[PDB]
Formats: structure tokens, sequence, C-alpha cells
């Protein structure tokens, strides 16, 4: 059984032995980059023939997710669990794509209402998502040691998110619609 | 009219006679319940021909959503308004579907990536809110006397939503994605 | 390139030249606000032919929560920054909206459920975020002096997303659902 209801009484076990209330700040930030995750793949769902392109990406994306997860639920003092995420390599990459997606795209110095196709939205979406996750982290940083190549991936990737948004409405035709 | 303008200053009336701070952790519980409702409506909303076997049930947890707000609105030293949510059937009824539907997807060890259909993907999105409305009911818990029977019944639905978004995918002949 | 990485540490750039840690309340009311706008970017891709009247108001909130976002980052005491929105003609302009919506669908004294058509239960997700929104807003301004006429606006709009849910149902003639 999936159930345990180990956590009815409001606690859980992270990575090693604590327990934490559920709404402790670390619960709180892999709860979110859950959230996030769960939200990119509802993003993958709506891939269309215009979009497949995309598809493989955010894949990648919800595997790093996991591992970024990893790391949150770990404390930096236990001494049986270590950090397994690196920044370096997942952030480049997603910078090349940053930097594809805003060479290919419309040129603009204006704000750009986030929307124009399903897909395209719902990248905006997990750009506002990832944004909250960014703030989860920050205040658990502010409490506890954490692997901080985590949120320097989640600032970036949210970043990525903006930029794919672009190109998402780029391979559909769709202009984005710019703030007033 | 059902704009009244009295909350236009920051503060909101509860169940019974008490007025609290829009952000106060008992307005935080019961919103995120009804922003989880709005998500489980928006969930039914993409049905298909090979899902209709999960509408009725997600109707009937907007309806005992409601109920479990209901109760987080209520202060339990209310001498007018009683507490109405009582866990026991509506989370057996979770565990039988629970395990009607782990029983019948395929077996598995590994972590899966949120995703796959648009349906399964939706269910996963609601199996995090979830668990977000059940850290916010958590922190309104170590302040305030709560139902626990809402707290019991809400960490039960979110191991409800992932193993219905499992019987979605199931259903399309949709492959879960494991995490590598 | 729109990465600078000068947030890879977790603090952030407000308007005018005070940095914030990314968890201030501060950051989260406006990013709270964004993430509201990207869903409701979301929602207005789900316009079809039954409801493509509501789709040009949808765009017009789009561009007002940009309004309300720059002033939510904008410190009371900026001597180079103001504060640009005004509350009254958006506000009436919703009320407007409320008041034709309710007085055109079916009465009904009893809760609904939300939900109903896609479009409709985006809506209500709309309403339900615009609320966590405000509690973030109330959270801001019992620290620090805000733009009062953000936080009215606010409340408005989300009775604005859920008049407007139960006129996208009646638009394709989907009942609404009542609470038992
Ligand atoms: C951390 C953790 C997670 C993390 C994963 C790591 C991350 N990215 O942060 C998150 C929060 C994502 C997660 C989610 C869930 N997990 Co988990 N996970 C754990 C935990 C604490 C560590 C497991 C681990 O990494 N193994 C060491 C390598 C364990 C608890 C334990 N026993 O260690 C569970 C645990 C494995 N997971 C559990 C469950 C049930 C879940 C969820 C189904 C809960 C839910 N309803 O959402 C989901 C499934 C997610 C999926 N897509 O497969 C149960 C499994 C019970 C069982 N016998 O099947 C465990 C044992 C916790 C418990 N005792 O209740 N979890
Ligand atoms: C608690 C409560 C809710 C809860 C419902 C209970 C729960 N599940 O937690 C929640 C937060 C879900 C809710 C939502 C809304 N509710 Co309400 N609800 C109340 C409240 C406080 C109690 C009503 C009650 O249960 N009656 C006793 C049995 C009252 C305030 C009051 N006057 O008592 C309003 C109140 C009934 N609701 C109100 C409104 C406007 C709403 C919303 C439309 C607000 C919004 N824009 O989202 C939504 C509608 C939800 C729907 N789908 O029908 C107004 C109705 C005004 C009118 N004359 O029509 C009231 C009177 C509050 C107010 N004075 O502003 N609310
Ligand atoms: C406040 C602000 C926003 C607000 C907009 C105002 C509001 N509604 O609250 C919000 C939070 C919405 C926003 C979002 C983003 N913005 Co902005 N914004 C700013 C800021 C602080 C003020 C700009 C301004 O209003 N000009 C004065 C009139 C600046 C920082 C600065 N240099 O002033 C950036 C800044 C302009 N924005 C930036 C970026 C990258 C973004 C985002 C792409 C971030 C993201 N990944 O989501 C999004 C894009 C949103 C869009 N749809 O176009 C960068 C632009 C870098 C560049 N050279 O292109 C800046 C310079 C901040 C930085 N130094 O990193 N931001
Ligand atoms: N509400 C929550 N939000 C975020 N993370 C959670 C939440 N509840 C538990 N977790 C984390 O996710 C893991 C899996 O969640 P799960 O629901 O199985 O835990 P639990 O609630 O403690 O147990 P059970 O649900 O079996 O009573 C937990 O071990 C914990 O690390
Ligand atoms: N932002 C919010 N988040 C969560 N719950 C809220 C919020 N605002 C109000 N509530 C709760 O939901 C009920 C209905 O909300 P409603 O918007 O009608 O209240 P209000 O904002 O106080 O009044 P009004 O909007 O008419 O000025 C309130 O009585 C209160 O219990
Ligand atoms: N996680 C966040 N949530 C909400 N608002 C944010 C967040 N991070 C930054 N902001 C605000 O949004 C603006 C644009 O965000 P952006 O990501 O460009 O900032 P940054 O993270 O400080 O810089 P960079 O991402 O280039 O390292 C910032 O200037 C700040 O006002
Ligand atoms: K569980
Ligand atoms: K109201
Ligand atoms: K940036
Ligand atoms: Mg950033
Ligand atoms: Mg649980
Ligand atoms: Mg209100």
């Amino acid at each position: 059984k999936i159930y345990t209801k180990n956590g009815d009484k409001g606690q859980t076990r992270i990575i090693g032995k604590q327990i934490l209330y559920k709404n402790d700040p670390r619960v709180a930030a892999y709860g979110e980059v859950d959230e996030l995750n769960s939200w990119v793949g509802y993003t993958k769902s709506l891939i269309n023939s215009h979009t497949q392109v995309l598809s493989n990406e955010l894949e990648e994306i919800q595997q790093l997710l996991f591992d970024c997860g990893h790391d949150l639920a770990t404390p930096a003092d236990d001494e049986r669990h270590s950090f397994k995420f690196k920044q370096e390599q997942p952030t480049v990459w997603l910078e090349e794509k940053i930097d594809n997606y805003t060479q290919v795209v419309p040129a603009v110095k204006k704000f750009i209402l986030p929307g124009g196709t399903q897909l395209a939205s719902a990248l905006h979406v997990a750009r506002t998502i990832t944004r909250r996750a960014e703030r989860q982290i920050v205040q658990l940083m502010r409490e506890e040691q954490i692997n901080q190549d985590v949120l320097i991936f989640i600032n970036r990737l949210s970043d990525y998110f903006f930029a794919a948004a672009r190109y998402a409405n780029y391979l559909e035709q769709q202009p984005d619609m710019l703030y007033r």
C-alpha cells in the first residue's frame, strides 16, 4: 500500500532519519519542486505536431527536477546521504537553449504579456511556478545549509521557460502581445 | 451583488463571528482547499471517452472538499457551528480506489515522473496541489485546534490522486516514464 | 542575454534601488500576480467559438495585472518612481461585468462546485489563484505601505472570475453543479 498513514498527524520523513512537520520550509521547498515537475508533465501533454521539437527537453527537465528535489530533501550534515546535483552541465544546457530561442524569435524591448498558444501559455505558467519554487528554496536557504547548485539551476530554469514560451509561440506563428 | 466590498481592507469573515486578515493561516488553509477544488473541476473537464469511469468520483471529491473547507473555516470553540466532516467513510472509499488502481496498473519500484496523458498529468497536478493544501492545514494545526479528520482525509487524497493518475495513463495505454 | 546570473545567490532588484531576498513578502506578492497573469493567458488560450466574447476582456485584465505588479514592486517611499494604478475605472469596469454576468445566468442560492466546461473550470482556477495572490498582498500590506488600490482591484477581480466562470458555462449551456 502506498498509504502508510504515518503522515496522518502532520509529520513526515525527509532523506535520512529526520522527521519534520509538513509545513517545514524544507518540505515546502521540495514540495514546490514536485508541483513544478507535475506542471511540466502537464505542459508536455500539450505538445502537438508544430511543437514536437520541445518534447524531449521537457522530459529531461523532469529528470533534473527529481535530482533537485532529492538534494533539497537532504540535510547538509547527513552522513549517509550526499548531494548529487551539480549545476554546471544542466545550467549550460539551459543557457544554450535560452540563447538559441532568444535569437530565433522576433526581438522585443517591451514586456510581453504571458500567453498565446496553449503550449506557450503553459510554459509561462511553468515559468511562474518555477519562480514560486525558487522563493521557497530561498526561504529554506535562509534557515539551513542547502546545495546552492539547485538554486542556480532553478533561477536559470525560469529564464528557460520564458524563452521556450516565446519559442512555442514562434513555432505556431502566434504573435506575442506586448504590455501597452 | 456578490461584491460586498467588505474585504477591500484585507479582513474577511470566517464561519461564526470572527474576522481575520486574509493571510491568516486559517484563511490560507481553506483557500488552498478551494484552489484544489477548482483544479479538480478543471481535471474533470478533461475526461474523454477512454476515461469516463473517473468522472463521477472526481465530482464526489469536490463535494467532500467543500465539507473539508467548511470545517477548516470553523473555530473549534465556536458554539453555534460544529464540525461536520468525519474521515472514516470517505477515507476508506479513497483507500478502496487506491487499492484497485494500484493493483490494476503495471507494477513499478522506481519513481515515476509525473505526466503522460493530459488527464493523468492533471491528476498529478491535483496530487501536488493537495499536498500544498496539506502543508497549509498543518500550519494552521500548529496554531489552532482543527478537525484532524480533515488532515487524515487530505493526506490520503494525494495518494488517491497518484493512484488515479497512473490509472488514467493505463486507461489510454500510455506508459508511465520512470526516473533514471 | 535574459540571464544575468545576478539572482543566483537569492537576492533580486525591485523597482528603484532596493534589493530583497526572493522570498521577501514584496517579491512573493508581485510574483503571485505574475503567476495569476500567466494563468489568465492560459485561460484565454482555451477560448472557443462559443466563448469568443470573453477573449478581449481577459487580455485587458492581463494589462491591468501588469500595472498592479508594477505598483506592488514599488516602495511607497521611492522618490524616483510613483504608483500608477488607480482602482476606480478598472474596478467599476469589473463590477459592470459582474452585474451583467450575474443577471444573465441561472439564479442559485447554493454553493456551486467549481467546474463545468474547460474554460469555466479555468476561470475558477483563476478565481482561486487571484485569491491566493490577494492573501500575499495582505501579507505585504501588514509590513509595508502599499497602493491599497491594488488590493481593492484584486479583491473585486476574484468576484469577476466567479461571475465569468458561470457565464462561460452559460455560453456552452453547461449546467453548474451545486454543493449537496
Ligand atoms: N504535504 C506534503 N508536501 C510535500 N512533501 C510531502 C508532503 N507529505 C509528505 N511529503 C514528502 O513526500 C514523501 C512522500 O509523501 P507521503 O505522502 O508518502 O508521506 P506521508 O504523508 O508522511 O505518509 P502517508 O501519506 O503514507 O501517511 C514524504 O516521505 C515526505 O518526504
Ligand atoms: N483571498 C482570500 N483567500 C481565501 N479565502 C478568502 C479570501 N477572501 C475571502 N475569503 C473567504 O471566502 C469567503 C468569500 O470571499 P469574499 O471574496 O466574498 O469575501 P470578502 O473579500 O471578505 O468580501 P468582498 O469580496 O465582498 O469584499 C469569505 O467570507 C472568507 O471566508
Ligand atoms: N523567484 C522570483 N519570484 C518572483 N519575482 C522574482 C523572482 N526572481 C526575481 N524576481 C523579480 O522579477 C524580476 C525579473 O526576474 P529575473 O529572474 O530576471 O531576476 P534575477 O533572478 O534577480 O536575475 P537573473 O535571473 O538574471 O539571475 C526581478 O528583477 C525581480 O523583481
Ligand atoms: K503515502
Ligand atoms: K465577494
Ligand atoms: K533573468
Ligand atoms: Mg532569475
Ligand atoms: Mg501523505
Ligand atoms: Mg473578496
